[PDB]
């Protein structure tokens, strides 16, 4: 039996998309650039902040100095942080509150393995703090996804080996990270996106304790 479960934040527990959208819309209104609408945002999924901005600049063939580029990206981060004040328990994906409760109930360790500098705060905002046993520090990490680094850390943080854990992810860099760390991955999202050799669910509503158990045993 598995002894821990390692969660990414974005894509698994909550959908940050709307909040990154409001942050980028605010920025583009404020520097007079047309085109940053929902459909345009969609093609920023798991795209670097710096890469994100260049795309936005490109919408107007805009050229800025190196100092202005970094100043503008910070200002977006600031808007993002004003925005997430509105995050709440309604933001929690489906099946996740019940799972965390079933995981705590059966004494199975629960850890966050996310790259977000706002992890602890977001969880507090979502009333999920009591359920978490540890939170991997993204600053202490050497390399990022698809590195196995963040996941090893989370696992050791709750006192288990990666080989004793199931990892949950929506991105394939994440899947790869979980694959290389030793944990058993179970992704969520479309197969076309994530790969052949892992177990996948259409959405988080499928992440139940009963089901994680079945898989874990099937894999053994
Ligand atoms: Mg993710």
């Amino acid at each position: 039996m598995f002894k821990a479960v390692l969660f990414d934040l974005d894509g698994v527990i909550t959908d940050p998309a709307e909040y990154h959208f409001r942050a980028w819309k605010a920025l583009a209104e404020e520097i007079g650039i047309n085109g940053v609408d929902r459909q345009f945002n969609e093609q920023l999924k798991g795209v670097s902040r710096e890469d994100s901005l260049q795309k936005i600049l490109d919408l107007a063939d805009k050229k800025v100095s190196a100092e202005e580029f970094k100043e503008l990206a910070k200002r977006k981060n600031d808007n993002y942080v004003k925005m997430i004040q509105d995050v709440s328990p309604a933001d929690v994906y489906p099946g996740i509150l019940q799972l965390l409760k079933d995981l705590r109930s059966n004494k199975i360790k629960i850890a966050l393995a996310s790259a977000s500098k706002n992890g602890p705060f977001l969880l507090e905002r979502m009333n999920l703090t009591g359920y978490f046993d540890a939170i991997a520090d993204p600053a202490e990490v050497a390399a990022s996804k698809p590195a196995p680094d963040i996941f090893i850390a989370a696992a050791h943080a709750v006192g288990v080996a990666p080989s004793e854990s199931i990892g949950l992810e929506d991105s394939q860099a994440g899947i790869q990270a979980i694959k290389d760390s030793g944990a058993l991955p179970i992704g969520v999202g479309r197969p076309e996106d994530l790969g052949d050799d892992i177990v996948i669910v259409p959405d988080t509503s499928h992440y139940t304790l009963e089901f994680l158990k079945e898989v874990w045993l099937q894999k053994q």
